[PDB]
């Protein structure tokens, strides 16, 4: 199976599998059952922003999710990614809907990773910024129901011609180039990702969520990972 590290913006409380009884953000280390969560006052229909950071000095994965003029939600977890992920990975965004649904629209996505050599102290870096997603965005690997082009946005999950979200959908978008997330011979390493999203739902409750994730380069959507699995895991273990 794939190896996954992710920050989930979980819009639906699946308490049967460990979710807290409220929308929340969480840090997922090789399991959909978050190692740490924070309550999230998600706002149906408003554009929000997510900020994720990590560095090899503190080895603490943190995320901040908020909406303009509202109190933000923050979650942090100490984890040595060297012991979790392979040296080379791909980064991406994933989202899903299930019995309940929502739009999982990405309006922007940026990422920066840096690795400073212990032998020369010089740095290798990668940075990309997407403010517009075109119909044929070749530097992105779209999987499942993910599409680009409509209004210049990235729709991770299925949406009808009118804009209404569809249920039991799952989709992901990964940056084309592999990323060197960690290296034993690196004195200092870090990464940060930010994305703006618009989650809107006509249902009694929205579901299921969006996530920023890091995985083995050849990662693919696990069969059946719609709904509460967020297109990241094969099961809820
Ligand atoms: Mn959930
Ligand atoms: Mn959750
Ligand atoms: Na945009």
């Amino acid at each position: 199976a794939d190896t996954i590290v992710a920050v989930e913006l979980d819009t639906y409380p699946n308490t049967d599998i460990g979710d807290p009884s409220y929308p929340h953000i969480g840090i997922d280390i090789k399991s959909v059952r978050s190692k740490k969560t924070a309550k999230w006052n998600m706002q149906n229909g408003k554009v929000g922003t997510a900020h994720i950071i990590y560095n090899s000095v503190d080895k603490r994965l943190s995320a901040v999710v908020s909406y303009p003029n509202a109190d933000s939600a923050t979650v942090s977890y100490d984890v040595d990614l060297d012991n979790v992920l392979p040296e080379w990975v791909r980064v991406g965004l994933s989202a899903s809907t299930g019995l309940y649904k929502e739009t999982n629209t990405i309006l922007s996505w940026s990422f920066t990773s840096k690795l400073k050599s212990n032998s020369t102290h010089e740095t290798n870096a990668l940075h990309f910024m997407f403010n517009q997603f075109s119909k044929d965005q070749k530097d992105l690997i779209l999987q499942g129901d993910a599409t680009t082009g409509t209004d210049g946005n990235l729709e991770l999950t299925r949406v009808s011609s009118n804009g209404s979200p569809q249920g039991s959908s799952v989709g992901r978008a990964l940056f084309y180039a592999p990323v060197h997330i960690w290296e034993s011979s690196a004195v200092v390493a870090s990464f940060e990702a930010t994305f703006t999203f618009l989650i809107k739902s006509p249902d009694s409750h929205p579901a299921d969520g969006i996530a920023f994730f890091i995985s083995n380069i050849d990662s693919s959507i696990p069969s059946g990972s719609t709904g509460r699995l967020l297109g990241l895991f094969p099961d809820a273990n």
